[PDB]
């Protein structure tokens, strides 16, 4: 129940954080079994009761509906990443901008360092490929890295829990916003010092922050009040 | 009738959601089952407040045939595209933000993303701009330029989605739009941007007009613009 | 009537998104000489309604309504005295147009609905500071000439029309055009221009009066809200 | 009055879109030592009179419901080396970050720009509570505004509602700049006697409290006609 209501919460936070190109979304928690939004729903749309237990061969083994054949990929970064319990893969605006140019992010920004040697970059598109392909392409270039940019296509997050690969997805849209936007007036730019790169990716991927930030991001999908008058 | 009405209503809904309005610059029609004759939108209405009711039926000389109101006099056009193209029976105009940046820079979409694939090999470049002709010559125009294509960028003015469907019209018109403006936006960041695989493309091109997922995505869409509630409190 | 139609323009500024603080001003002809209808100071645009216009004379003193002129309008009279054609004038720092303003750069008209400027708008190229009522006006007045829309170099835009509707109608295709523009010469580069004798066409059909007044109307709609399709 | 001030600048904050848990708000408090600001773990949209705590040297709550965000504690510093400021703002805005990203300074090319002419540090090291304190009030030195490289901003002003007008009007001035720079490169700025003395005009506390509570009565919602 738990895993569901906070999947329902990560998608409404990723539709809310403006990340939709049609129903091209994916979610997954690791449950040989994975739990996923059900076939034919936008992340804006998820319920907790939408979310489906499924094995291997894709077949329903807990809740109403059937899994969107493009997630069958999953299994393989879950099969090579016991550390990795979530997955999302979207075609976010400003991480496709990315993805479309092949520019790797370069970390200049205290919000960017999550990212900091942590995002690995797919060079190779190799259009509609089957989901054996697809897996075994994405987890050997994603290797033991939070994310991947994938050349022509987008990016996916891969994190301890649902809520890391959330932030994982807010941060490095907004990092690539940033990037975008300041390339576009400056050209290319200088990135931070390694070290402080790597203290601060550390201190802002504590368990501590991204939950609070998660749950920050969750009470704001569900609508605040302005101030009375 | 009724359900080509409310289809199209949604039609106008999803293209003012995903953001396309130039004032009254927005044109929708479907082929009418009745010869010489297409559905359209009345004149003076924007897309965001489109009812099934504000669609009309009208003729070659705009005489409305069936519903309340007067055609957009600039959608007498469409014609010479129906009559061109008996495969089409929606099309879709309008000067969309970002592919109105694409057509005014006179740059055709460059295919380097898997959702600017619908596009692939399918959208027409009209370079010449001629500037307000009459419905006639405007008509054997942009006819002559659209060719066999789903698509076209019309240089200095904006662009046109020619579908099977009307939800096939919108689908072309929502991925137009989103590709120019991943273009438009990595192109101001990183210059001019390498083309994928042509074979690739043309089967993402075609896994992405699947009449399935056009349709689901156009249904998706449609509950979008009708407000979904966020999930509730505890 | 009048006071209907400024709330409802100022409603469309504020919805079509030319925000800057309390910034703008707009402003309609008396049918009284000498005198001007205009908001009331300490409102933004998007609060704006028929009550909050108030009619001022070249003095600044209150005419008819309740409220006080925001003195920053007081240059308005020497636009409507060199030109009696105008009978609504707009003034705003809105993001797009400004941008052109602020880089000293020229709408180059190169798309259908950047026409209704063609050959229709001004550039200022000094910015004179704060300058009071006296200099501001002539200063606007003389760069503006016969033009419906003036780009202030450093500043924002002022659009000048026959009726309170085409002064809408010119600032929000002001500002669309600025930023087709801007987001066109960032990926692109300096844009080429359409032909004049087409653009001057194509200005000409979109400027009628049956087209301004059917856009004001449709705008005006959509600052009330739509509801969504059952 | 001081807690309801605070809820509209963080409403304002949020409405003129400055989001990255990373904003930060206080004022001085009229006891020595203290100062109030936005409890951990909320938004600068959900800000409501309530939460807002005072808290002391230490970051101990001395009045109200709630834990300091510990990030704050650095805002002692600069009050104490500047006692014309009662209110900072720090945020991770979108466009001012991108001058910040990109290393590059403000320049005044239009009216509303000039409210941080002259007025606008910029601190060149990233340094990755008492060096960030040390450090910053020192780049800030007696202006009203920073960029901190690689980080974002922070805005110092004698009220809540000038600290919250100069975090406004400087995010709008950053996307005027990289909106202009994107497409025409590097801009020429005004005359400096012209854009000081519309600086002092902007500044003025007339403009700067009729803006903000117009701000103010923005975040609540406007009937449409
Ligand atoms: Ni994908
Ligand atoms: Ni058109
Ligand atoms: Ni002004
Ligand atoms: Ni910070």
């Amino acid at each position: 129940r738990d895993t569901r209501e906070t999947m329902a919460f990560a998608c409404r936070i990723l539709a809310m954080t403006e990340q939709e190109a049609g129903l091209a979304g994916q979610i997954s928690v690791r449950s040989g079994a994975y739990w996923t939004l059900r076939f034919g729903l936008g992340f804006d749309e998820a319920t907790p009761e939408d979310f489906i237990e499924v094995d291997r061969d894709l077949n329903t083994l807990s809740g109403e509906g059937m899994a969107n054949p493009a997630t069958r990929f999953h299994l393989w970064v879950y099969e090579a990443r016991p550390d990795v319990n979530s997955i999302i893969h979207t075609h976010s605006p400003w991480a496709t901008v990315l993805a479309t140019a092949r520019q790797p992010l370069v970390i200049s920004q205290m919000d960017m360092t999550p990212l900091h040697n942590d995002c690995a970059f797919l060079g190779e598109w190799p259009g509609v490929p089957i989901a054996d392909q697809e897996g075994v392409i994405i987890s050997k270039a994603l290797g033991d890295k939070r994310a991947i940019i994938l050349a022509h296509h987008g990016y996916l997050t891969a994190g301890k829990s649902c809520q890391e690969a959330t932030y994982l997805s807010v941060y490095l849209e907004r990092a690539a916003r940033l990037q975008v936007r300041a390339q576009a007036a400056f050209g290319p730019l200088t990135p931070v010092d390694d070290t402080l790169a790597a203290e601060a990716h550390d201190y802002l991927l504590k368990p501590s922050i991204v939950n609070a930030t998660f749950d920050y991001w969750s009470r704001q999908t569900q609508g605040i009040a302005p101030l009375t008058k």
